[PDB]
């Protein structure tokens, strides 16, 4: 269905038990190693990058004619990155940085996201990884130690190539609430087209024709009578 | 047909009932906040872009030879930018705004232009979506807070690759009204090359030729006897 | 056959009932708005590009070698650019240009020069469209307001694929005058390669032979006799 | 399994018998040449580089569905560096140095990394080479001789594309201990998703049913009759 | 054969009947316009390019084993650039200079040289076109008029693909004379490897064995009796 | 085999009898044109570019598994560049030089390396070429007449793909022997994995079993009998 609820499932699974993440901003940080069970952790921070190549194909196999709205099948790439500053207070070498580790992570959540098909949306009809790339360029203007040498920064990305399904009917003016009014007025004085509405089937009127001996043709009005007219429940008799 | 007629359909389908188009125009807007029912919302504006990639092909299954004059198809991109300013007195940090609900009134957008080929236009024969990228660049100038902070700013494109029907007989001097006039002189003192005109049947003769016992042979003027010339409707004789 | 002539028979249909050209060179008018019947226009210009891609293939099934002089298909891609200057004295804001009209005029130029089959050049087997470019770039140092605000100019570009026969023959010194003497001197003092010359039969000579018992044999001198010594047309007694 | 002790084992098939590594860091050795056995050699470095394209795609015919836990096939391109600097003050010429013995060694440390399938570890399903690259770029700011002429260096990648064999399973919060606490507290005040956990059967109950005469229905209850609860292990009976 | 012969042969019959070549040289001409028959004709040079995409691939069909020496397909790009100076004293404005005049002639010589296959080499096996470019930048320096405006330069490239057969034996030192000594010294006192010679049959020897009665074995001596031996032309006897 | 012989057997078929390499090193020459039997030659130099593109893909039909040692299929580029330099006081004009010469020199370069299968190394599988680029670039500061102007500089590189059998067997410390001390000591203390050495049979111990009646099962102990215990040399009894 809805992406707002699809990405708040998305960004659950990433720190479910993967991802520890600090703070979600984008901004390199500037705090201490953080202490917890007296031991000191690197500061992290991601960045959740907004939502691009959002394209409607109409065009898949995996697209049911239900017969009430039609359905669309939706690709869209999510995009996230996740950066862990190291001071080189502690680490003086690149190569005793825990890169390992930080891969080890990284392909965990691959795996995790990956696997979590019925977990993340219904509706999801496919999950694909474009290939993740991790840098190991320094912070922006973070100093450690003496002679303001940069800090280690270890930046990795997820791009997550999704396919889902959605309908019209799944969008409501209650998810635009704080930025789009319901039902504002047109910038040319124009008249908005109403898309069609569920049609309710409160009654049915049939009116056969006895047709003439050779066959039913259909076509000229002397060549069939008129038998009768046939409300199907009694109660639309004198009401419409 | 004509594509001013389908661009003002396309435009109408886009602000039908999905996005709110406070202005039209190719600048970030420098209005407050949008009040209304005592809510605010932030400005927007909409850039319609130039038609781009107008080619014809006569290449397609779908074009069919009527004999009156000649069909072709054609494929267009029509480009629509839409930019919301989301201003940093409010919108303190940036994974606070809004994309969530940005993102999914585009491919709402995206999904009622695609479903809607009947209402756009009637010769439509082909609608298929480019990927939409969706920016979260800074303001062009716009400042909100102290320190001149650049405001928050919310580009998103849609791209439609659109494919229709299209005849000589659809263009006429009214459409070019206030580009060209009608009845124009040539360059290098030319002649027009007026197109064929459309032959209406008002009379029809019919020579016939009693040909020689062995069997016709069409070629040689005494192998055959002029029987009688005959016109169709009798009121040809003495006109033409 | 010739591009020249083709070319001319090019702009012809470009100028024909579509495209109003005011002027013919490379630069964007100053002229003022030009008023005819009381109705005032913008100006424009047209560009005729030179002609690229200039390939001859030899390799199509649309040659036919008629025995003659050997025949070849040509490709070319013939590119003309259309400028449109829309001063900002009358059109204050970029959507109120009529952008529309432009793309329907580009438009139905292509859907003409694309019918046009018989009437560019009998010798014309393919005419394809590369996509259009329509840009809404300003001009190049044209002022129209105060404050020296650019005017807004709308380029538009017509690149035809054009692929089409021609031949030795068709080239005479003639169409070279102004740019090349006929039969002039070779750069290093050699000699001019001839191309061959169509061959007239003004008389036949044949020399039949009667051969030996067992069968013709046709290389040992002693093993035929020398019958006669046929001129087919008796006048060539005596002449040659 | 696990890219860390991957890693490691590609470092130790890398280190065996082919190259001599002297140190490991990301900086060109302003070292003397190593003196050993009384014969002086050129000093070197390795950079290990942060794997990057870590892909897993869940789409090949080599994954078995164990049907404990699903498992993946991971893709990643680990890349190494090795740097040799050979000083101006030996090597007068560039066609002097032993850039042959540098391919020599190149060539069959690729050669020993291929091979090493079973040694590397046992889960690697393929490894394939990029093509590798020889440079001989000076050093960075490395000067020998008078004038202050810039030490030969050449410097070699090795790039193995390599997929292997993973599961959910495999990873514990051991291999994160120094990047994250194990047990950490959400972002957003959420709840973390908790995993499957491996089922284990201590105990079945089975209810049959006795139907009726013409066939089993098993959804209207009249038409059949419980006959017995059995729980296969008798100590189920009491217990749950 | 070989490409002096070929290049002399492309370079006259590019000059042979279609482009007047007045100098050859890398140079836009400063020269006036030229007088010949009281009529003015624009300067010209041709830049003869030096060939490049030089490629011998021996896996071709058109390459036959005659079994004395080993043959090769060489493929070669030959580019010829022409350049025409108009003085912008006579052609004041773009659009009349003669354009369609240099097109034709331009076309001409594409015709005139890929007809020639058998003028040209008598092994060349094919000749393709490349896609040619004329351009309408302005000269070098060149300036004409009052303002010193840039004269008018128009260039055009051919560029030739061409396959042709070669032989070892084709290539002699005659044509390296001064480039290079015939029979010169090896770089690091390394002997020269001679190819092989072209064998003579001035004699055969043949030796045949008698067999035993069970048949031929051929390993064992003892299992066959030597005959004779035979010296096919008698003079062979006494003398190797 | 080995890289280094294959690359000086390569140098050597280069200057055999094609080209005359005066001296190799990465250098324009300044050197005057040198005077071999009264006649002027211009200075000429060769740069060996280092090997490139070194891959080994083990997944190729010309590797055969001998099952002593595993083999491979090595890909290299191997770059070889010749530049000739023509001083200005003899050649005056570019169109001058012998450039026609220089591209037969270069050719019959290319034919001479493609042909030697089995003259560079016996383990060659394919030899193929790469388009060669030919350059007319000035040198690098070498200045010949009055003025200044730049000497002619004319570059021809040769790029050979080549693709060769190796095995691991090839490779031995005499080869690396001033680049590698052999039997170093491991980076991080680790201990260096030994490859398989290759096994010698110098005995062989066969322990047969008297099966029961029914049939051989050769699991449960008691289903059959020790009948002997056979050394199969009589010497391996009381050796081993």
């Amino acid at each position: 269905m809805t992406k707002p609820s699809l990405i708040s499932a998305k960004i659950l699974q990433h720190i479910n038990s993967i991802v520890w993440l600090q703070s979600k901003g984008i901004q390199e940080p500037l705090k201490p190693d953080v202490i917890v069970n007296n031991v000191a952790y690197p500061p992290n921070v991601i960045a959740e990058k907004p939502v691009t190549n959002i394209e409607v194909i109409t065009n898949s196999s995996m697209i049911e004619n239900t017969g009430g709205v039609r359905q669309f099948l939706c690709k869209a790439v999510f995009e996230y990155t996740i950066v862990w500053v190291f001071s080189r207070e502690v680490y003086k070498t690149y190569h005793q940085i825990p890169r390992s580790q930080i891969q080890d992570l990284l392909v965990f959540c691959q795996q995790f996201v990956i696997s979590a098909y019925q977990g993340i949306d219904p509706d999801i009809t496919n999950i694909d990884l474009k290939p993740s790339q991790v840098l190991v360029k320094p912070t922006e203007d973070v100093n450690s130690d003496v002679s303001n040498s940069s800090s280690w920064s270890v930046v990795a990305d997820l791009r997550f190539m999704i396919e889902f399904l959605t309908s019209l009917d799944e969008f409501l003016p209650i998810d635009f609430n704080k930025i789009q009014p319901p039902t504002w007025e047109l910038l040319d004085d124009l008249d908005p087209i109403v898309p069609e509405q569920p049609f309710t089937l409160n009654g049915l009127i049939i009116s056969l024709n006895k047709s003439e001996l050779p066959k039913v043709r259909a076509d000229e009005s002397d060549t069939y009578q008129l038998e009768e007219i046939l409300y199907i429940p009694p109660t639309i008799e004198d009401q419409i």
